[PDB]
């Protein structure tokens, strides 16, 4: 329960970040972008606490690029880079917004002074609505739109999501109050749209939640592979594409689902395609202060 695995994660994650910043150049194929974040984080002695998220424009999150993705990166693309690394199970969860061969701009800047914001607030003893609403008033203060069903969660062991949510939205009865040894992430999102995400096709990353009695052979052996390969952590279709047929591949997966044994993640989308941007980090609260182990 070391303050030295999630701050060795912290470190690879950020490591990994900003090289991804840096390769994040227009030209430049998802897929080829992603195994060499991933590849980074076990040179560095790290785990992918899930499968790096590139998310561009109106999609908010939860892309993942795969085998035969032609999705290609060019010159003023908001990305969206989030990047999950554990150690033993503690994790780091961190991401940045960048717009593709150019600068930061307003809305950008606007995510990013809202985690800044949330931060400088966090501390023991503190609400967590505190935190919303400085992220909040951050993204309205500059005439942009706080994403309200997506936000930052508690951290534990072998766990992304604790059940204990960041909104970045003030909220009178988000009245947890955050203690020493909890470790969250806070993930501001802002838009030019509406500031709502929804779920749309096609579904890239999956995580394993149930084993569950499968009448099918090769859907059964899957979640076998799922469960021992990738435990309690959420995994890319892109991992399992070595495997089998994607004719098969997709079948076993819609199984499993079905069976309601594992978890699909749909893409995030913004529900007026406005552009989103994101930035966040993973801290650590501790009795006189929080630690930031991404920055
Ligand atoms: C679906 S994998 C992406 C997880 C995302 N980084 C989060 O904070 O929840
Ligand atoms: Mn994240
Ligand atoms: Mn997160």
């Amino acid at each position: 329960m070391d303050t030295e695995k999630l701050m060795k994660a912290g470190e690879i994650a950020k490591k990994v970040r900003e090289k991804a910043i840096k390769l994040a150049r227009p030209g430049m194929l998802l897929l080829e972008l992603a195994e060499s974040i991933e590849k980074m984080i076990m040179e560095l002695g790290g785990k992918p606490a899930f499968p790096v998220n590139l998310s561009i424009n109106e999609i908010a999150a939860h892309y993942t690029p795969y085998k035969g993705d032609t999705t290609v990166l060019k010159e003023g693309d908001y990305l969206k880079i989030d990047v999950g690394v554990h150690i033993d199970g503690f994790i780091a969860d961190t991401a940045v917004t960048v717009r593709v061969g150019m600068e930061e701009d307003e809305l950008m800047e606007a995510a990013k002074e809202a985690l800044n914001a949330a931060i400088s607030v966090a501390r023991a003893g503190v609400e967590i609505k505190e935190l919303g609403k400085a992220i909040e008033n951050e993204i309205r203060k500059r005439g942009f739109k706080p994403i309200v069903n997506l936000s930052g969660h508690k951290i534990e062991r072998y766990k992304l999501h604790a059940g204990i949510s960041i909104p970045n939205i003030y909220r009178p009865h988000d009245n947890y109050v955050l203690k020493e040894g909890d470790v969250f992430a806070i993930e501001p999102f802002a838009t030019i749209g509406a500031g709502q995400v929804i779920e749309v096709p096609p579904t890239l990353i999956y995580m394993y939640v149930r084993d569950v009695p499968v009448r099918v052979a090769q859907a059964r052996f899957l979640l076998a592979k799922i469960k021992r390969e990738y435990g309690t952590l959420p995994f890319a279709y892109r991992w399992l594409q070595n495997d089998m047929p994607e004719g098969q591949l997709k079948l076993a997966l819609k199984t499993l689902e079905k069976a309601g044994a594992i978890y699909g993640y749909p893409v995030l989308k913004e529900i007026r395609n406005g552009i989103v941007a994101q930035f966040e980090h993973t801290i650590i609260v501790e009795k006189d202060s929080v630690i930031v182990t991404t920055e």
